[PDB]
């Protein structure tokens, strides 16, 4: 799939505002997805251990790996499709080792999804969150075609 420049602009011009502040919404992100589907937080040795919403707010451990999360993912986006240099070793470490399937991915799609329409409801309308959505079907496409080539597609 193929997004038009005018899909670009809308996606680049809501992640600009999320740039603003790119520890809150990787916290927000991430929150949602533990609370959604409690099932992914399994995933993290590193965070299992937390209980309660509470919790997850104080992690100064959650909050950075949301940074981390979106920084890489903003890089992704910013390359406008150009991201096969991006996508490999994200997609080899989380098909080899992580063992993530893509349904998981789906979620988080889902949980930013959320989080961009609370915050942003002024620059993210209908047209907005089809481009935002595009663009991480995009994604999920060429990282399960990665995760094919390197022996795991799941
Ligand atoms: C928007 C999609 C995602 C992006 C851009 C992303 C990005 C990253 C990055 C940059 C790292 C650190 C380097 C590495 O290990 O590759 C990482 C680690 C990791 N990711 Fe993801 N990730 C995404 C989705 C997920 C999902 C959905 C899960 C599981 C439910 C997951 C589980 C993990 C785990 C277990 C680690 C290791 C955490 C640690 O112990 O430090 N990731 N991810
Ligand atoms: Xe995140
Ligand atoms: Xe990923
Ligand atoms: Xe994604
Ligand atoms: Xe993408």
């Amino acid at each position: 799939m193929v997004l038009s420049e005018g899909e670009w602009q809308l996606v680049l011009h809501v992640w600009a505002k999320v740039e603003a502040d790119v520890a809150g919404h990787g916290q927000d992100i991430l929150i949602r997805l533990f609370k959604s589907h409690p099932e992914t937080l399994e995933k993290f040795d590193r965070f299992k251990h937390l209980k309660t919403e509470a919790e997850m707010k104080a992690s100064e451990d959650l909050k950075k790996h949301g940074v981390t999360v979106l920084t890489a993912l903003g890089a992704i986006l910013k390359k406008k499709g150009h991201h096969e240099a991006e996508l490999k070793p994200l997609a080899q470490s989380h098909a080899t080792k992580h063992k993530i399937p893509i349904k998981y991915l789906e979620f988080i799609s889902e949980a930013i999804i959320h989080v961009l329409h609370s915050r942003h409801p002024g620059n993210f309308g209908a047209d907005a969150q089809g481009a935002m959505n595009k663009a991480l079907e995009l994604f999920r496409k060429d990282i399960a075609a990665k995760y094919k080539e390197l022996g795991y597609q799941g």
